[PDB]
């Protein structure tokens, strides 16, 4: 929300790319955790 990347300016685009990268790092940690939990569930599950 603080990041302003929707502007057509190059500096705004770079700031938005950095904000998206930081949010993507946080979401990548979250997604690694979610994928590990899903892998555990899929190993422990067999029902359709």
């Amino acid at each position: 929300k603080e990041v302003d990347g929707l502007d057509v300016s190059k500096e705004g685009t770079e700031a938005w790319e950095a904000a998206m990268k930081r949010y993507d790092e946080r979401i990548d940690r979250v997604e690694t955790r979610i994928t590990a939990r899903l892998r555990d569930q899929l190993g422990t599950a067999k029902n359709a």
